[PDB]
């Protein structure tokens, strides 16, 4: 109270020195350093660069030199100089550099658009790109709260750049309104003062990220409760109480280290209890919270304000156990830092278990009434293993996305189509190609997204299918009335005929099938799913009745019938990287209406919630989204009895998350398997990211993309002639050219290399012999500047050749295959691609339909390109091959590639998607065909695996793999044999083996049976053990064992 109040300088809001006339600009530069009076500082020195380009055009006499200093102040008065710039027209824009002599006073390029200021009298500050409408505008921003780069990161500690060596620093705070300048422009709300200090080393082990911060200490009695009710703002003076700077706080680091220890301690959302039901949200800053109950029509019958934890944050209350299927949402009052307001909104519960159409509310639910399961759900046991190292990598992936499989099935009743009970239709031919899939050794089904996504409309009368009549897409898509396909609204057929008939005259040129497309993916009910709404409810738009608890049985009955009819595992894809929206207005914001700010990752300067995910990148590295995730994982693993989890863009989680996640879902069931992807994260500077490497010995898995890129050529990036010059192993790279590829022999040596490490698990330490000859350990093969091999078992190592992501395999086959590759010869470079998979150690993953040779009609990213591009025919009539040109804001640029590769030969019919499935379901049958192909740990898979026709003269294209259970590898894990060999020859030779001559060496029996379907047909094995291959054949030949262990297949100390 004897304090220097903090102030604006006693001037006046400036108004304008001078409104542009007719055929004028006028730019003011407000001098703010020159107001804080003192010194008169003079303006002659100051003056403006100009110049026309082809952008910005509208200056009527340029001096294009740029050491020319004469273009000074038109005028000047005690807020700074102006300029009055004549024009040519005064429609455009014009291009500005403020400068003092020579020297730029703003380092941004300025450029004045016509458009936004009307009346192009604008105004600048020196230090600042910003270009403001008038001169109040920019005094205003000058001395006003801007960004968010103070952090307030522990009870007594915030670090700010903005206050360094300032003698005033404070924390201003406001309850209900809005922290600013008084009548006497005055800061007089309450405030905390600030003296500096030095980071601890607990504050710089939580955020390393912000340790070269200035740090500053708060009183160690501030009521940290009361100052998170409300606006906080850092504020930092000179001696005299002038404002130098003010900033909007972010809170996540004071509200981890004040409530997440009690918070922590309890359960969240509506929880049926034996005494009623309790409710509990965590909301640490809200002002208020109330329950709102809703009757099943969505009327309010109830509002109950909860009780506040003190410690914890939390608000809870208990209600009757007749609430439980009642409707629900939170009446938050709350301060949101990005609106600066305190928000009054209704918010669905992020810990909802069950919700209404379209998750407009939640409902209380008890996952565990019999009459939310099927008949015998309770004992519902695991068809496949996951315990040992061995368990876990005989696991064969089948990934699968829920309208993919059932949407075009004639053969799954029409109500069931796009649903999660189309898995229930045994007779269907989608449900019959599956079971045959597992009974051949398929193992594991993963699901695309089937949590509840925000992008699908529930509301099945806002939605118009493919199947369905044109005039109803009309009816919904208010686009399609104003497009080239209106007439279409009256023309009697479905979308899916119109398509048809586009089909005909669709080009490079008339890309007409892609552009209705784009129309009908706004409206229907088709997308992948990355888009989390709430992550513990599944989809409603995959029940046939989205309106509260049916989708929960039908989830389950789904659940059932894979494992039970079916015979296979579940693996879901979660997506806790991001959330669907962020902020208080979005529909589907969430998680940041109710704690703002906190589980959302933001921009440490702006406060911006950043999205390198591509969306609103959640902050699982803070301690209540972390819990958040691991009771999400939970109800998905007690309460829907789901296998493994697989994490989209898992390396913007922190390692330890994840390590974290895991212990805690282990605890339930030991034998949950984790694992995910990444390639992108730069969050390596705020802890260690849960990547590639650092995962080593952790026993999660990470997806590879080493074997994928050297199988099937080239990289996600790829486009134009790229995609077909940049062959690959399965596509003839270096022993079949195409006519544009320029790829040498030790190029194409160094694919094999990496696919070989692949197969071998994609060890860090496990050690081959390169194309040149020389001995190398797995993290020394080089990928792309990065080691190579990564793991320390083969468990740790998901292996593919195709995903839902990026192209097809046999679209990629397509776009590199040369011209002389006949259709048969494709259809065994598919299963010659899939080969180096489903034989190799690493866990298998694929596709589904792969195994019907599966085309998008070469588009890239699917993601919402609807039936048309993502069908899969379980009829077996086509591939969905040449079914018009796709998306042209993805693959436009690949127009050209596409035309000219794409009829080179015939579109896949019946004959040959049996032939592939036939393939596929030997190659599974192999892989599970002995121990030997699935070792699981790393050290058993450097003692017994090694590889033939290595070094600079390896015949090109050809893997020989041996795997030995003979003498020098120790016990014999199978009965029946000393040693395997797996022989790929990914060439147009036939190809002789003498490595093996003398041994006895035989055809496996599965190939035997196959006969002339089998991917080793006419494979020679003669008297004296040698071995002829044919052209693009796979051979898995074996040792037969005698009375006791024999010599086997020792591998080689290197
Ligand atoms: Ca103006
Ligand atoms: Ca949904
Ligand atoms: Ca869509
Ligand atoms: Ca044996
Ligand atoms: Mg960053």
């Amino acid at each position: 109270p004897q304090d220097v109040v903090v102030r604006l300088p006693d001037v006046a809001v400036p108004g304008e020195a001078v409104q542009a006339s007719a055929r004028q600009a006028v730019i003011h530069l407000v001098d703010i350093a020159g107001i804080t009076s003192s010194t008169p500082a003079d303006y002659a020195t100051k003056n403006l660069y100009l110049w026309n380009n082809e952008t910005c055009d509208a200056l009527s006499a340029p001096v294009a030199d740029w050491n020319d200093v004469s273009t000074t102040p038109t005028g000047s008065d005690k807020y700074g100089p102006y300029w009055v710039i004549p024009l040519t027209k005064e429609s455009g824009c014009i291009n500005v550099i403020v400068r003092d002599g020579t020297n730029k006073l703003i380092d941004s390029d300025l450029r004045v658009s016509f458009s936004d200021f009307t009346d192009r009298t604008v105004s600048v500050i020196a230090g600042n790109s910003a270009v403001y409408d008038s001169r109040a505008d920019a005094f205003r921003a000058a001395f006003g709260v801007a960004l968010a780069d103070a952090h307030w990161v522990d009870k007594t500690t915030l670090l700010w750049p903005g206050g360094e060596n300032k003698p005033i620093v404070r924390l201003y705070y406001s309850h209900s309104s809005k922290v600013a300048a008084d009548s006497n422009g005055e800061f007089s709300d309450k405030y905390v003062k600030l003296t500096p200090t030095t980071v601890n080393q607990q504050v710089s082990m939580r955020f390393p990220h912000l340790a070269s911060y200035p740090a500053f200490k708060l009183p160690d009695d501030v009521n940290v409760d009361e100052l998170l009710q409300g606006e906080t703002v850092a504020i930092a003076a000179e001696s005299d109480g002038i404002l130098s700077s003010a900033t909007q706080v972010q809170t996540a680091g004071v509200l981890d280290d004040t409530y997440a220890a009690a918070a922590e301690a309890l359960s969240y959302g509506a929880q049926l209890t034996d005494s009623g039901v309790t409710f509990r949200v965590w909301a640490p800053t809200a002002q208020q919270v109330e329950l709102v109950i809703y009757s099943a029509d969505k009327k309010v019958i109830a509002s109950h304000p909860m009780t506040r934890d003190s410690a914890s944050g939390a608000w809870s209350w208990q209600g009757g156990s007749d609430l439980k299927g009642a409707f629900y949402r939170y009446a938050m009052t709350v301060y949101h830092p990005q609106s600066r307001k305190v928000e009054q909104y209704e918010v669905t519960d992020p810990y909802a278990h069950s919700l209404s159409t379209n998750s407009e509310y939640s409902q209380v639910v008890d996952l565990n009434d019999s009459a939310l399961k099927p008949e015998g759900w309770d004992g519902l046991t695991m068809p496949h293993a996951q315990k040992t190292k061995a368990d876990l990598a005989k696991m064969t992936i089948h990934e699968s996305h829920i309208r993919d499989l059932s949407a075009w099935d004639q053969t799954v009743p029409a109500e069931l189509r796009g649903k999660y009970l189309a898995l229930t239709a045994q007779e269907s031919n989608m449900v019959q190609h599956l079971k045959q899939l597992s009974a051949s050794g398929v193992t594991h089904i993963e699901l695309l997204p089937v949590f509840d996504l925000a992008t699908v409309n529930e509301f099945s009368d806002k939605v118009a299918d493919i199947q369905q009549p044109f005039s109803r897409l009309c009816e919904v898509n208010s686009a399609v009335k104003s497009s080239e396909f209106a007439g279409y609204c009256d023309s009697g057929s479905t979308v899916e005929e119109v398509l048809t008939q586009l089909k005909q005259n669709d080009s490079k040129d008339n890309p007409q099938v892609q552009a209705l497309n784009t129309l009908v993916a706004q409206t229907d009910s088709y997308n992948w799913g990355y888009d989390p709404f709430h992550y513990t409810v599944p989809e409603g738009s995959y029940a046939t009745d989205p309106e509260g608890t049916a989708r929960i049985k039908e989830f389950r009955t789904m659940i059932q019938a894979i494992k039970q009819d079916l015979g296979m595992n579940v693996i879901m894809d979660v997506v806790y990287n991001h959330t669907n929206a962020a902020g208080p207005t979005d529909r589907t914001s969430v998680l940041d209406k109710i704690v703002p700010w906190y589980y959302q990752r933001l921009n440490e300067t702006t406060g911006s919630v950043e999205s390198a995910t591509c969306c609103s990148d959640s902050a699982p590295e803070h301690r209540m989204f972390a819990k958040l995730i691991a009771d999400s994982l939970a109800v998905w693993t007690t309460d829907y009895k789901i296998d493994g989890f697989r994490f989209d863009l898992m390396l913007y989680h922190p390692k330890a998350q994840i390590l974290s996640a895991w212990e805690r879902i282990k605890a339930l069931n030991p034998d949950i398997y984790f694992f995910g992807e990444g390639w992108d994260s730069n969050q390596s500077d705020r802890f260690e990211i849960a990547s590639q490497i650092n995962l080593k010995g952790t026993g999660i898995g990470t997806f590879s993309d080493r074997l994928r890129d050297a199988v099937r050529g080239g990289g996600p990036f790829d486009s134009g002639d790229a995609l077909r010059q940049n062959q690959g192993v399965g596509s003839g790279a270096g022993v079949l050219p195409n006519e544009l590829t320029t790829l040498s022999d030790d190029q194409a040596r160094h694919l094999a290399d990496l696919t070989r490490l692949g197969m071998a698990g994609n060890l860090a330490d496990f050690v081959l012999i390169d194309k040149d000859g020389a001995v190398k350990r797995g993290s020394e093969i080089d990928y792309n500047g990065a080691p190579g091999g990564y793991a320390a078992d083969p468990t740790e190592v998901v292996n593919y050749v195709s995903k839902h992501d990026n192209q097809t395999l046999w679209d990629m086959i397509s776009y590199k295959a040369a011209q002389e590759a006949d259709l048969d010869t494709r259809v065994r470079m598919q299963a010659v691609s899939l080969a180096t998979v489903m034989l190799g150690q690493g866990i298998a993953f694929d596709q589904q339909g792969s195994e019907l040779l599966r085309s998008k009609s070469f588009t890239r990213d699917s993601y919402d390109s609807g039936d048309w591009f993502n069908r899969v025919d379980y009829s077996l009539q086509d591939n969905n091959y040449n079914v018009g040109m796709p998306r042209s804001s993805d693959d436009g640029s690949n127009y050209d590639i596409i035309a000219r590769v794409k009829d080179a030969v015939a579109t896949p019919g019946e004959t040959e998607l049996k032939q592939m499935t036939a393939f596929y379901q030997e190659l599974t049958a192999l892989r599970k065909s002995s121990p030997l192909f699935t070792l699981g740990d790393g050290a058993t898979v450097m003692k017994r695996v090694d590889f033939r026709n290595t070094g600079a003269d390896q015949q090109t294209g050809l893997l020989v793999m041996t795997i030995d259970d003979g003498m020098q590898a120790g016990a014999s894990l199978d009965s029946r044999v000393d040693g395997i060999v797996v022989a790929i020859n990914a060439a147009p030779e036939s190809r002789t083996l003498q490595d093996f001559a003398g041994t006895s060496l035989q055809l496996s029996a599965i190939q035997q049976a196959a006969g002339d379907r089998s991917l080793a047909s006419g494979v020679q094995v003669a008297a004296d053990g040698s071995v002829t291959l044919p052209a693009w054949s796979v051979a898995v030949l074996e040792l037969p064992q005698g009375e006791s262990q024999g010599a086997g297949l020792p591998v080689s100390s290197k």
